[PDB]
């Protein structure tokens, strides 16, 4: 009754990008894609874009910072990925500070690190198991054969239309 969510895929149906070079990822990616079984379209009040940045540490770890626009500021949410068990896959660091929160799993499931990436989300938090999609731009926009390969891939692990949705461009805040 509180929630129902669609399941998470296997990770076998998530493909993970051969020979990641964990340099060529740095840098800032716009979301220009972004589906889930948390994501729901909303027209009425459409989703903005907002941008991703990542950074590698000494210890190649990601300081992973996304600022968006809300309420007329910028809001700033920072995340560290710590390596995982091979190249382009990552799991959350301290994860403690976050309340409920008990597993948290990236995997880069595609790029070409100098214009597109697609990367795969899995989280379980207050025990409920949470998947989202991230169509990742170098620019604000991408292709028709991008994003339709995005929506795809999206309802290939099982997601339906109204849970894919692409964040309308925007100046403020991710332009920097």
């Amino acid at each position: 009754s509180t929630s129902d969510l669609i399941p998470a895929p296997p990770l076998s149906k998530v493909p993970l990008q051969q020979n990641f070079q964990d340099n060529q990822f740095q840098g800032k990616w716009y979301v220009v894609g972004l589906a889930g079984n948390a994501i729901l379209r909303e027209d009425k009040d459409p989703q903005k874009m907002y941008a991703t940045i990542y950074e590698l540490k000494e210890d190649k770890s990601y300081n992973v910072t996304s600022v968006l626009f809300r309420k007329k500021k910028c809001d700033y949410w920072i995340r560290t990925f710590v390596p995982g068990s091979q190249p382009g896959e990552f799991t959350l660091g301290n994860i403690k500070s976050y309340p409920g929160l008990t597993s948290y799993l990236v995997r880069v499931v595609s790029t070409n690190y100098n214009q597109h990436a697609m990367v795969f989300f899995k989280k379980v938090s207050q025990n409920r198991e949470y998947f989202k999609i991230t169509l990742y731009g170098r620019t604000k926009e991408l292709t028709s054969e991008l994003k339709e390969n995005f929506i795809r891939f999206s309802k290939s692990l099982g997601l339906p239309e109204n849970h894919i949705v692409f964040p309308v461009p925007i100046d403020q805040c991710i332009d920097g």
